[PDB]
């Protein structure tokens, strides 16, 4: 339907703009930053079901899972896990000022490796090394699926999902893949990462492939 | 939204019983007849561009795209065609009586082939061989993206679709199999289909795999 928008944290959007614009080199990491995003999604339902079970059957499947779409420019990274609320996207996503995001500006600034971002609890926003625009679509037990979306400027909109897939439960992050980083739309290449920085991942990691019949 | 409910043709309850019931054996026909679907409806918004080229706009691939999910026990068959409007799937899909349909029951009966179905112009009831239930998303250029349903029995739904993923134009036939025919899940077993039945097809056939990285 109708969407709300709501503007970013102060130094959210200043994050956004040091690495959506400088950064280069170790662009990749963002990958393992979202998969060990999508893991603590899916260790917390996990969790949450040891004492009450009925949370695994909106989605009973654990599992990861990687979406090329070449023709959209587009990649996902989606999970089977916790989800979020849509005050949860609003206040943790943005509006909240995130405790380490101040700390990794300056340590980054001062010699650090981007791929520090996720000791300090930011690395969600890793994903704009790769990408100009993203939509984190959403589904927890707890509400409605939502579209929560920025471009990495001042403000994002969240809206009430009525134009994707219903996921059961869990999170989408839809990335909108930059031209000069087509190449993690290539199957190879995603192995490859997977392989040097996500080793030991609990919940398997499923890749999408689309193949033309000959 | 809402549903409405819609009853069937007398005879296309008698087409849909015979089939889903009896026949056994050439099962797999229902696959050259969907794909053979698909590909018409590729032909007609192909041929209607010719003479109003911004129709391709909402969708400028052509394609027919094969997308098992095992975990719902689920095929699609999608394209990219011309696509139906809500008139379209209640009068062409159940209301109006389809010329073909008491022929070939007739036909049947005396000892014709399934394969032939067709030939008499009521091949998409084919998939009844292999499924129980069947959804039909569509969206044509003419009107929003709904949602025709039918378990065989004597009535369908038609909904206005907000919970699945927008196609920009064209169908998509998710096909929720029997549990005796699970195979059609199976990449082999539907390339191999493909090959023996859909050898001479205009467009490109796609194949969506899901395999799990190591
Ligand atoms: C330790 O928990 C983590 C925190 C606190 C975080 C807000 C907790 C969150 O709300 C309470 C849920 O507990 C958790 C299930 C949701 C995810 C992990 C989402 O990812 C998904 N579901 O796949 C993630 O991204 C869409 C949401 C924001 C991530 C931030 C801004 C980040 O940069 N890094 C973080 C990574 C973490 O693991 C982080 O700050
Ligand atoms: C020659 O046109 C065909 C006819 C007339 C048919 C109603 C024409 C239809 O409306 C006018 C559109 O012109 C056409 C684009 C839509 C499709 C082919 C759909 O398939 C899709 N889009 O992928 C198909 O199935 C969802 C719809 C009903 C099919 C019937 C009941 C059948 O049993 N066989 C038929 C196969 C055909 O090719 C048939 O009767």
């Amino acid at each position: 339907m109708a969407s709300e928008t709501f503007e970013f944290q102060a130094e959210i959007t200043q994050l956004m703009s040091l690495i959506i614009n400088t950064v280069y080199s170790n662009k990749e990491i963002f990958l393992r930053e979202l998969i060990s995003n999508a893991s603590d999604a899916l260790d917390k339902i996990r969790y949450k079901s040891l004492s009450d079970p009925k949370q695994l059957e909106t989605e009973p499947d654990l599992f990861i899972r990687i979406t090329p779409k070449p023709e959209q420019k587009v990649l996902e990274i989606r999970d089977s896990g916790i989800g979020m609320t849509k005050a949860g996207l609003i206040n943790l996503l943005g509006t909240i000022a995130k405790s380490g995001t101040k700390a990794f500006m300056e340590a980054l600034s001062a010699g650090a490796d981007v791929s520090m971002i996720g000791q300090f609890g930011v690395g969600f926003y890793s994903l704009f090394l790769v990408a100009d625009r993203v939509q984190v679509i959403s589904k927890s037990n707890d509400d409605e699926q939502y579209i929560w979306e920025s471009n990495a400027g001042g403000s994002f909109t969240v809206t009430l999902d009525e134009v994707n897939e219903r996921i059961g439960r869990g999170t989408i992050l839809r990335l909108f893949l930059k031209d000069d980083q087509l190449e993690y739309l290539e199957e190879k290449r995603i192995k490859e990462v997977i392989k040097r920085h996500s080793e030991f991942v609990a919940y398997p990691i499923q890749l999408v492939v689309t193949k033309e019949v000959e």
